[PDB]
């Protein structure tokens, strides 16, 4: 039932119910010859929605908003981007066009600027050192340390025990580390442990790319990082 690269053309988006008031969004994108899939999150708060990550580009993010408005029928009022790469901030200008208040960590804004990528407008201050946590509407935003990138954050929804691990967590089938050009492989194991120790009751763990699983995904990531 979970969408993969094989059932979504580039330029379409799909939503998938994870629990009460929680969906993942799934999109696709081609770099050169390779097509990938990518996951974000949608969390209901009263009569509004908080978006976690873009759908990897402006065309995908417009379609994300259209799918959200079809399937759910509530406005996206704020967004959070979980690191600086295009699959997280790519399409932030689409969000701003639509009146969305876009947030990320200060480091993510600096790194995104340095990479020539779109930059969320507002900083989540108080997310500066490994271990920092802030509450944000219906979720916690946790900065566990460097791993996939120096700035990567995870988002936990406590009501329903859902952890969006983003690109710091690999899916079950993935056996290679991936894009490690911004990675901190030395620190990635300690970062994962901080996540495991913080969210031991998580029922679902969603990676940045691929299929969701449980908490087994965290140690699987430590194994893949070697
Ligand atoms: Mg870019
Ligand atoms: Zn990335
Ligand atoms: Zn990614």
């Amino acid at each position: 039932e979970y969408p993969t690269v094989d059932d979504i053309p580039v330029g379409e988006v799909r939503l998938y119910k994870i629990g009460d008031g929680v969906w993942s969004h799934i999109a696709t994108q081609k770099l050169g010859d390779t097509v990938y899939s990518s996951n974000g999150l949608i969390v209901r708060d009263a009569d509004e929605l908080l978006l976690i990550d873009t759908a990897w580009g402006a065309k995908n993010t417009v379609a994300l908003l259209a799918e959200i408005e079809k399937q759910i029928g509530l406005p996206v009022t704020r967004s959070i981007s979980t690191h600086f790469h295009d699959d997280r901030v790519g399409g932030v200008d689409v969000l701003r066009a639509a009146g969305v208040a876009t947030y990320t960590s200060p480091l993510t804004r600096q790194l995104a600027e340095a990479a020539g990528n779109e930059v969320p407008a507002h900083s989540l201050k108080a997310l500066s050192s490994s271990g920092d946590v802030v509450r944000f509407g219906p979720v916690e935003v946790f900065y566990p340390g460097a791993a996939h990138s120096g700035d990567n954050l995870v988002v936990y929804v406590p009501a329903v025990r859902v952890l969006f691990g983003g690109c710091a967590v690999h899916e079950a089938s993935r056996e290679s580390a991936g894009n490690v050009a911004d990675a901190n492989l030395a620190e990635w194991p300690a970062t994962i442990k901080r996540i495991q120790q913080r969210y031991p009751e998580a029922e679902v763990v969603i990676p940045g790319h691929g299929l969701p699983g449980g908490l087994e995904l965290l140690q699987h990531t430590t194994n893949v990082v070697k």
